[PDB]
């Protein structure tokens, strides 16, 4: 209908304003010292939460611009959040600092364009300064302390980390889950994970991780893009009568067969799941017939005529559990023999032999590693249910964290990384003098996020900060204990993907609110 | 949608006047001279209450972060009532008193993070000194005066909560409910008390207690996670014939299950319970087994194929009653026979002879314990039915007092506990002088509710307080006469429970509140 | 209802208002350096764009006369950009030129007709100028240039869409879909495009891109409007017991048979698609013939007593795909045999020997050429499906700057093109002064675009516009690199078809709102 | 009073937009092609002129931190007519374009007593260039060109000029008063 249309220094003004108030409510939270943040739950107690993740999504100013402004620079937080699973608060306040003294600088008069290449310049320098000084995460004792500092100062999630991972080799599949009493437990079962993200938000039964759990599931491998909610009907019914949960690896389900299947799941005729199949003709029935010989199922195909009316509960998968997230699907323990997996991994290593393009030999690799390595399960044994669900996430982000530094190393926590990254870089210049004012701005940005632990535990972060800069190698300030040291000895180690990838999205947001010019927005 | 945000100090300033106003509404009612507080109740006429519970329960402030303020005090309030059944308004009283000084404190300029220090170390001591000072409750004299202080001087409360607990022994089960006549009644059944919270709170049919009674009930022993109404629809019809109550045992009732049975529960087919099954694998058939014995029924498990379509009335299980809190469940003189009973904890005490780990063995000896030392029933008289209510529930809150105190002691009631401690603590230092600044405050504090009930009973607190703090021991003022004397002699007694709570739980709130930095809430 | 009427100068005054709000927010996206413009996607996050297509299609003002004249010059631009593909904001840039210039005009004294007539002048001269500096674009480098330019720096769009241009030569059909994986592929399916837009615009299933995509539909050859649903109900049902989607070819398709369509639509029974038959008479049946020996299906008319109560699953035609435009549709690899295909354009070949008019001829080898070139089939590669969908949209819309600028040339890029054609007409007069008025501000306006590219870039738009006068040929600003040189050499290449289609619907525009003099609108 | 206090970038805005007011008043009065200001007189008729430094003296502002921008730019026109009689809108021009560059780089961090210190050093060094750069006017000839181009192209008032000094020569006195005639 009617818009607001903002043009220029207005729009950037509230951009400014907008994103302050976001950053300062996110910042507050900061470090091992973050103050608390109250958040109110509607009609219940207020919640009181440390985690900047919780604070940012709760945030939603009244001015629209203002509003627009902070959706934007969470959202970017929530994408470094996705990457790496861990910085979103330190994306924000990595943000905020190139934005402020980037809308500074174009209120200025300088040019925005020169500003955002000089930034850019900056954090790919400065992405390049982190590999470099990145040490490679092997050994157990780099993922416990990264497990650690990524469960919020969690030893025994970090150390439970750190056994799943060295078990089943720093490439294979762990999935984690609630525990039978109060002891955890490490097992090693015969199952996959293949990129299935959920077709419908509706299908999450976990609120506190976002993800769908079916325990003894019936695999239905369809590889017709679904449009009718009619052909699997009797399949439907049969599910039913057995009682078992039942989740579909379709091409796509689209139109009514999605809708009529989404109000099924407030229905509860069964646990209904919908993920995407992976993988594309050849590369999908691969995995499809992989998927059939691990769950003991058969792959139905429209092609061979294998329509879904006659599909019966025989041709139907089975497993012991199921996992759907956003991204990935995990298949945990299927029930087919372990002679058909052992026949289909010779199979597809005998592709492997006869395979000579690079790709067809890594698919094919990968192939055969997701069948034979199978999964590592982590039963932990928390108290009560609330401690179930609220532990097994952290062990969870804490998991994908750890994952993220033995893919990409780890460096100083703290925010010693970035303020080594800009004392190295210190340097560094550009095409004209914006491009060099913008290299600066990005340079304090590196200095922000130490300063802002600093200002949290209640230190002058000036002093601190300095300190730390006058240090060399991976000297710095221990939060916690108040006291300098070296962080890799006291164990505040930050994944290298996640500080690169917190980095490289405030520089993101931060250029794109920049060179922004106009903003538009429902008239209030 | 569009969100207040409210950052440091004008937080800090909203935080304390909610907390205030809370704070005085409750704690115009502490002690036994407590003022009365006029709540009004909708249509009706309204309530004059002296019980600080209702009195918190049915503060709201108006502004939104006064509101989150009050609400989160409140229920730090309802955690230390949870934990202990008493001190709900003296962990208020105390609450205020940090969270009035501490705020000032951060207001002048000095650090949150060293005042929360500094408190949670007073705090910690303040436990350790009570713990000291703390004297066993285990002659039934003390449990009488425990019983009659929590029930705010109710005699015959006390009189009868010592006689059942003296009966079976302090680690026994106690029930109370209506008794037949006007007079109080105290039988021996054989019963069990089983860890349990009904999943549904529409379930209580008593909201004076928050429980749900059920009297001569059908036990369904459930060894699944239910999920769907059908499968048991012809137990649910043959319970209906029958007209008893039906109570479900089960690992957890989710999905459309619930929902259906709470359709249910206000449409009254039968007198629907739902309970989790407490115990894990071993531990929950160990139980489920020892219920089945107890009640005569006959454990239901689809494992063994024992499927919920096929259960029959005689496989269901019976008892005299059952009661479901919160958290527990207790079975009350199931209709097993005393031979099966028997065998049973024969079989299980020769677990205990053939297990070897001190938890098998510990658990086990509890199993043994909660089978064969039976139930202590107290069937209370009272003249009518609403008073019958009223001193049943609080039988039941002194009840668990004098649990409390025979498992942590007691000690000086009136606030001279914490005077004692006080005094013994007035020594203590921290790191630094903020440190230092919020031990002080947490002594104050603990001045702080004997001062307030002083003022309740129109005397002035400052001489009172300073007479107790100048005698030594258990020395105090005896409010309801209004005369100084030892505590102990006068009756006078606090569950060692219910004060480490209630100062423990105040701590905490209060902590919390001075780290705060950001509050946000839905706009107005 | 009640409706405010505005009248002369005040009309013009917020005519001029509402173009300049919304031809700042397009315009501020102009050229490789364009700004970003925020627009609130509602609940979500805001969607930055660099597109003035979005951004103009967002505008609405709250001003009803403001609005109307931002919504006038937005759907001129939208016919540019239907007329072309490309240009949408330098057809706004453009306009605003005119409007601003000449509105002064007006708003001085100058008459209205006069200067529409002289900017009319100017304008064609302009296009006759653009068709002389017209270079023709036929070999594959040029195609190349032009698919990069308009898929904003694309250089693998503009190579694929070079190779499969040059496949199928000039006047080939060439559509494009989803490929395999990240690997793209070029075939030659045997089909044929006809114009035929959607008869309900609810059909879309593509968002993106605005069409139906039918894969291996059941094609309906009727010969006659379909007003009514129930004489192919039969065929629907027996088409749903097949389950492949469903295309109509009718004359049109309205009244109870299109709302009962739209209903399947949204319920989803059949993939309903409803396209207008092309050609009359002799040709209709011809090009439906067609159709039926393309697809292997028979052509149902009611004249000859084929009637749709009999149409039985045989007579419908089966082919590949259908892909359905608001212009045209396009069928791919009709199941008809080739001995088929080759049978009817022998037959066709032959009418063109039997055919005398010019008209018959011409018809017939555009005939012949669709049924037997076929459609070029591009598989572009890409690694998620989103990037699918706006791979292939830019292929696309780069694909008909492609074919506007091979049918009528390329020019200069950057604006450059209007500023030499400028150059050359400096010295054109009209019958009096106001139109020689008229043609200066066209001249103006032809400037502009360039000058709003060099904005951008942040540079003066002053002295690059002076440089690029100064030189001749195709010297001008490349805007991405910032420095001067030839456009050709630099592939900064505009089709001339894209820019003569621009600046003589801005001219248009500019004259309507020049000569309007009253305006009527719902009072608010 | 009760004082308004403004700090940092918000005051040099403030002054700066005051200051940009009273320029662009000003400054649209510079060059042959320059145009005309009204200036609405208390008593009498408006006035038309297209000196800066009449403009500059009209200017006044509601704001006050903008007010205070303008009178403080308003003596450069004042200062520029009291010395050399002419070259009061150039002053204003130069004036502003100082302040708005010099605001830029302060915005940038710059220290700006460093940065008056630069303009200061920049503009003894060109005076001193202008010295260099300067050659005698003594012919009348070239007085009438000074005259006419002082006079908005207008070669009557400076070929009078020229005559009136040629006829009192150096030691002599010229007044301009008002006349009867056309
Ligand atoms: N003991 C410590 N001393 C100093 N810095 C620490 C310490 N522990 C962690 N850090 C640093 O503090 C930051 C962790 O803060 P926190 O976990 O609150 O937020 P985050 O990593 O930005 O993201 P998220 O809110 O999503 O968890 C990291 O930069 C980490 O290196
Ligand atoms: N006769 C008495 N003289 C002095 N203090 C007493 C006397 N009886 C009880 N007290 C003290 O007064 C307090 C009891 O007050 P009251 O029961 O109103 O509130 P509470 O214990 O804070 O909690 P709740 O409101 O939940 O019952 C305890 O601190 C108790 O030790
Ligand atoms: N590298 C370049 N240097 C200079 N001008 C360029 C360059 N690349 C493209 N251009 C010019 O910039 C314009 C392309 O801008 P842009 O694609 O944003 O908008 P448009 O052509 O008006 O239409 P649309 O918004 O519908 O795509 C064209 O005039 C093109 O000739
Ligand atoms: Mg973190
Ligand atoms: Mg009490
Ligand atoms: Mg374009
Ligand atoms: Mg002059």
């Amino acid at each position: 209908a009617a818009k607001d249309v903002k043009f220029g220094n207005d729009a950037r003004v509230k951009m400014l304003r907008g994103v302050n108030v976001l950053a300062d409510a996110v910042k507050v939270t900061l470090g091992p010292k973050g103050r608390n943040v109250v958040l109110d739950k509607s009609f219940g107690a207020p919640t009181i939460t440390k985690d900047g993740v919780s604070v940012a999504r709760e945030i939603e100013l009244e001015d629209k611009f203002e509003n627009m402004g902070a959706q934007m620079v969470k959202e970017v937080a929530s994408k470094a959040n996705d990457a790496a699973g861990d910085g979103t608060t330190t994306a924000t306040v990595l943000a905020q600092a190139i934005i402020t003294e980037g809308l500074k600088a174009v209120a200025a008069g300088m040019n925005p364009m020169d500003l955002k290449r000089g930034i850019d310049k900056a954090v790919t320098a400065a992405v390049e300064e982190l590999k470099a000084l990145s040490v490679p995460c092997s050994d157990s004792k780099a993922i416990a302390q990264v497990g650690t500092i990524s469960a919020n100062s969690d030893e025994t999630v970090g150390k439970l980390i750190a056994e799943a991972m060295d078990k089943v080799g720093k490439e294979g599949v762990i999935t984690v889950e609630d525990g039978t009493g109060l002891q955890d437990e490490l097992d090693v079962v015969e199952g996959m994970q293949f990129d299935r993200g959920y077709l419908s938000p509706y299908f999450i039964n976990k609120p506190e991780t976002g993800a769908v759990e079916l325990e003894s599931p019936f695999i239905l491998l369809a590889d017709k893009k679904i449009s009718n909610i009619r052909e699997m009907l009797p399949v439907l019914e049969a599910v039913a009568k057995a009682g078992k949960p039942l989740l579909i690896i379709a091409e796509d389900v689209e139109g009514e067969a999605l809708a009529t299947l989404v109000v099924n799941t407030m229905r509860g005729i069964v646990k209904v799941a919908a993920v995407k199949a992976p993988g594309f003709g050849d590369r999908r029935k691969a995995m499809l017939q992989d998927i059939a010989t691990l769950t003991g199922g058969t792959v139905i195909s429209e092609e061979i005529g294998m329509e879904l009316e006659k599909a019966t509960l025989e041709d139907l998968g089975q497993a012991k559990r199921v996992v759907i997230n956003k991204d990935t699907t995990t298949i945990i323990d299927g029930v087919g023999e372990e002679a058909a997996i052992q026949g289909r991994v010779a199979q597809i290593r005998q592709q492997i032999e006869e395979a000579t393009s690079d790709y067809d030999r890594e698919k094919l690799q990968e192939r055969v590693a997701k069948l034979a390595g199978g999964v590592a399960v982590i039963k932990v044994g928390a108290a009560t249910e609330v401690e179930m669900k609220e532990k097994k996430a952290r062990v969870e982000d804490a998991l994908h964290a750890t994952r993220a530094a033995v893919e990409e190393g780890v460096v100083a926590g703290g925010g010693v990384a970035l303020i080594r990254v800009a004392s190295k870089l210190a340097d560094l210049r550009g095409q004209n003098e914006d491009q060099n004012v913008g290299i600066k701005v990005a340079l304090r940005a590196m200095e922000a996020p130490l300063r802002q632990i600093v200002l949290n535990c209640g230190e002058e972060p000036s002093v601190v900060a300095n300190t730390v800069k006058g240090g060399d190698g991976n000297y710095g300030y221990n939060a916690a204990t108040e006291e300098y040291g070296n962080m890799i000895d006291m164990g505040i180690l930050d994944p290298t993907k996640v500080t690169r990838s917190a980095l490289q999205y405030a520089a993101s947001v931060a250029g794109l609110m920049i060179t922004t010019e106009c903003m538009v927005t429902d008239l209030p």
